[PDB]
């Protein structure tokens, strides 16, 4: 994730111009290799036309260039590209919204699971750790960065998210499918035990805990579903082929023809195809943004910071349910007890 | 479902190029027959023009080709195609999101339905089996793969989702409509019985169970509704006719005319209509993706894996509510009890 | 509703081609009269130009035809048509999703309203009948098919949805607005009475019943709102005028001019305007789909089957709450008690 | 609101043609003045060109007309207009969905607030009146029609929505912001008092009442937010300028030039610019629909009927909670106790 | 926020024309500098062509101008601009909807937290102050205006949102991440303490309080997420480059060429490029609206009034939970106890 929100707080004279000088998470970084390859192929073809082909071969090549220039518009590059990019971007934001967070669960646990002794601390910490463990399992299933951080369940145990006994129970479970849900069932069982023990004082509190757990588990399952159901491969292949074929055609149709031949619209020999290069930049860059966003759990610059989120979530949950439990400041009267540096359209 | 999420984790130099070599769930697989038919018809027309027609017939054919080329643009192929494909894709993702899953219900049941003896196991297993049976019934109603797996209710009984006594009750019910909902009413009655028996310990737990059951049943009903209310047949017919008529016109208008006739824009005889073939590839491929996604419960490569989901859901639910019930590891202090391989825009 | 989901389960070679042979709920059925009128007017104008007008009149007519052909593009037919059709289609699916269904309510009632005697049956049946009656009232308010089935409240009473005493109470209520909500208030009062009587055993059950009732009543109210707030009449008039004016202009601009006059682009006299007819087919068909879908409660082939839904809902609700109440099969061990015909991207 | 749903129940031969004869809430009503002004300016320019300018001035004017005709396409009228209209229409439907309705609250109150004596009637009536008063306050804040009906809080008191004592409390509250929320806090306090008094019999009933109150208050707040956060003024100014500049350019570029000058595409002098007038009609009408819908609480024909809704809501709420409370017909066996005028795709 | 809802209540003859005279929050204010720079560069190039270049240099410049004019269309300015602006506008409205509001929480607190003595006042005021403090913390994290108002936590303490003891607890918490959530955990702990003390009378009331708290905290977290996950920098760079390159090309291609050279379409020398300036105005203005809306928490005229909202929310919450608690007017019979200044489509 490359954040630039602060730079664009206000619309200024050189507002978006300053952002053109950024390299990390930039379009130049994503596309310079492809732009170089396109320019090299175009230059090779141009040099062959200028210095290799004979006069008759040059005449035939000019006819072919005119033909390609006139008929390359038949490829609906923008038609397919726009739909594909819209689908990818919508999926991208939806996937970000599906990353589980323990904030609601930690607030509920701090408010509902009680006891200042070691057993109450154990209950709260274990519930939050079960939530975090389920999140870690799903993330290592769907994210390459998290998987690299946790290439085995032994790594998860050493990171403290799972214990050795929990590891034994986890591995002894006979199931050929992803087990990211197991900590959620552990959470349900532990919450039921706490309610039966009196640590959770009422049935409404247990119900709220279970509802928060279901929301968390649903976000984990949504992450799994997004990982499984990719964007249809047909769409990806179609857009890739459209872009590739269009610019392969432009390699010929956008060639500078000899101005002495009087061809319509071929009157200025600029050598470098500035506008063809700009069009390639824009279209290939659109597709490259789609490529980067299609799997936002990779290791691109603009991909989600899943490891940072794991660390932050675990730290915050443990703090909230252990250090902050029943640790309020005395009720004091505030500043305005005795009371800077629109009413409507019809009023 | 053809998953390629891992291949596209990062935006690489040859990122989407590698995906062009996939056959299963590809555009080539879906469209090679149609492309071959179009090319064969075009080649037949070209050969007839080149070797059969007389000089005057050729002149008239050239006039007709020019006429078709100039007036085939009147058919709004992209206008209708884009709207149709957008509608189909939105319905496709919505339908996937409507497939029932027992995860929330299994967590609630493991947390709320109690008893380590045979009766408690029976309660939990039967509740999860009722959910799974309702899902199986709706899926065999709407999915051809599931129906092939379960062509009769006898198959459902032999698969273990229904018992013989439940089968008798199910068949004795006098109703001419789909009975996918019957297991949900069984679930409600059984949950009420468990609460009255004391297995469910509080009214809040029963309420949460019923809410989860309603969510599950609502997803089943949404699957039924999507199966019933197809995309309007008028739209399908209109898009099919638009594509067919446009490319039937292109069969004539895209013909290579004799360059010796001096016709504007007919100067190079390439024989093979490369760009016409590419345009057909793209437009027909867009419509073929729509065709494959319109009913995502068929047997296409990219259709949903409903049988796999049935098996996974049943296995996971049974495991969670039977083997994992009240089977927690002792409360142990975690690694960080005593405590790898951004704050905001204004900070 | 014309359902063709099964025909399109798989993407086949002749996939959407087979659907072109359907008449009921087809584009041909909706548009053949208009296509015939357009063709007749075009043919009348063509015959007048060919056999009536004098040479000078023909020259002026040719000038007018060229003028109309060149300036008819100024009418943004697709621009307005696409937005209108998108709005109509979104409203159409939303309206279908707003049709009330008693499934959630029937499950809750079967689980919460108790008693195997006559009084308990009366309670459950009356609650479900109140829901069904409210749905019937709203549907006869908004649907022409339902209104034809129930042209008076006497018809509703004879259909069994309302009793004579309930009819007296309903008619004695002094209100000038639609009374579809009255059965919902009856439902609330009856549920409160049942809870006070002990038939509903806990306050949570009553709360769940009231929440389900509110969801049902909200769907009824949404149906009322969609019926009341039509698509803005300005949009309908604008799209109708755009289509009509565009094709009235095409009646002149698309005329076949005498090829002996050497007019640019008028070189082939085909008599029949194939592409103009195809363009009219597509655009007028788009508008006709909008026309059919704008009020989906009419009597079009693709309109919702409201009477079928009323019958199905009443039958299923009565069955679920009366015959299926406390009618479970004994708890039996299932097939897999002792245990056919993907893990992630990083795995 | 101009409702025409019944007229469009079925797709008929003259389906949308009949709607062209409606005046109230029509495009003609909204746009005839602007169309007349455009036509008058065009005619003035045409007369000046025909009868005032000298030959050399006419030649320069013809050059300017050709220049304007060719370069007026640079203004992206449709590009900005479509986005603006889509935004406005989405906001319009969202705003309609945000108008508070007392139906859910009245059902809950009739089911939960008890007592057939004067005190129970007082409780129910006062709760519903507090909801209605909050709605009235917000509506008079955001709607010009409601404000005209209630130009002062004295008008609200005389309408019966507020009492004199409540008025004293309302005015004594020291707050410089809109007070539409005050009746909701009164509702919360009164519901708490009723629960403490025993009129509300359980804590779940009070919770459901408070949840319904929060939904109602949230809709009121959404109305306030929509009133406050207008569509960005930049967008409105940009679209207005685009339309105005485009058609000011068309005033010159669409002029009929002398056919004797042989200018390309200027061969027929029709005097009246039929297609330019039609294009203005369509584009200006699109913007006028946006103008009418941008604030749907004004006094346009198609604006929401806020006063009617206020009256209906108050009448229905009072009826439901006072006359219909505990006023059920005896439990009678229905018609079908002893039992007119699809199963799936795979079946 | 520049509100103009009242000005546009009705569609009038000079409806949107009046809005063109507004300066604050206008397009002119945002874009006059850029328009001036573009005009100055164009004028410099024009003067150089007219008075500096030699005849041969002028011929080459004319060729280059024609080349740029014909090939500048290859840059898909509108294609990228529309998608970018749509994304930005959707994010803008979503971000506004995510600003936390205490209305629901204040209603719940006034209805559930009881006691007319000093301790009850302390409880209610402290709960609402915790909500407001969490909102202030997140807003100063994401908003530059709020941060300027509260550049340090000392400023927050002096504003009365935090106490000195709460400040000590807040700073002693060992966490490297944003602490906006800490007041929410304080709220949970304080609500639990109040319930244990009897101030909250039932478990359902505590559950409702915790649910409202979770909604509030979720909106705060959504604000944080929107601040963190910016619009992809690739999209911003691509749109900026597209606009800049297109209008840099127009600087040359839109030059007025010497009419004596007989160049096609260069016949009228107007000196000032009116339509090029209008096109720049529209496209650059679209991008400037995107720039202003991309971070709606800056200090633009149309940015959200976060400080006003903070003040209003605190004042209203304190009033509702302190002055308005248990402060109802006696239950009086209303005006209509004894009872101004549509039924459906089928009726
Ligand atoms: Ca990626
Ligand atoms: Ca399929
Ligand atoms: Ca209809
Ligand atoms: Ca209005
Ligand atoms: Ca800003
Ligand atoms: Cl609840």
């Amino acid at each position: 994730t490359v954040t630039y929100t602060a730079r664009v707080a206000n619309a200024r004279f050189g507002g978006f111009s300053q952002l053109l000088l950024l390299w990390r998470g930039s379009i130049y970084k994503l596309l310079w290799r492809e732009l170089l390859c396109f320019l090299g192929f175009y230059m090779a073809l141009s040099a062959a036309y200028r210095f290799v082909l004979t006069e008759g071969q040059k005449r035939y090549f000019e006819k072919l260039v005119i033909y390609c220039d006139q008929y390359a518009s038949l490829i609906p590059v923008s038609f397919v590209l726009g739909f594909y990019v819209t689908l990818v971007v919508n999926r991208w934001w939806s996937q970000y919204l599906c990353m589980p967070l323990p904030d609601a669960l930690m607030c509920v646990v701090a408010g509902t699971v009680h006891g200042r002794d070691d057993r109450g601390r154990l209950y709260r910490r274990t519930l939050m750790r079960y939530a975090g463990l389920s999140a870690v399992l799903i993330l290592r299933s769907v994210s390459t960065a998290v998987f690299k951080r946790f290439p085995t369940i032994d790594h998860v145990v050493e990171a403290g998210f799972m214990t050795r006994e929990e590891r034994k129970k986890f591995e002894n479970l006979n199931s050929s499918y992803n087990k990211y849900w197991v900590p959620c069932v552990w959470f349900s069982n532990l919450a039921a035990q706490a309610r039966r023990e009196g640590r959770i004082r009422d049935n409404s509190a247990l119900k709220l805990l279970l509802e928060e757990l279901n929301v968390f588990r649903g976000k984990c399952g949504m992450l799994f579903h997004y990982d499984w159901i990719s964007v249809p491969l047909v769409y990806t292949q179609v857009v890739t082929i459209a872009l590739y074929s269009y610019f392969l055609a432009c390699l010929i149709g956008r060639q500078f023809l000899d101005p002495a031949q009087g061809y319509k619209d071929h009157d200025l020999d600029l050598c470098v195809p500035i506008f063809t290069l700009l069009q390639f930049f824009f279209y290939a860059g659109w597709l490259k943004v789609a490529e980067q966003l299609i799997n936002p759990f990779g290791e691109d610059d603009d991909d989600f910071e899943t490891n940072f989120l794991i660390d932050r979530n675990f730290q915050v949950s443990m703090l909230a349910v252990d250090e902050m439990y029943d640790d309020l400041a005395v009720l004091e009267k505030d500043l305005y007890w005795d009371a800077y540096t629109f009413q409507g359209s019809t009023f």
